[PDB]
């Protein structure tokens, strides 16, 4: 959720 891999990173940016 959010999107991650993106705006800085929510958390699901994967590390």
């Amino acid at each position: 959720s959010v999107q991650a891999r993106w705006e800085a990173a929510f958390d699901l940016d994967l590390y």
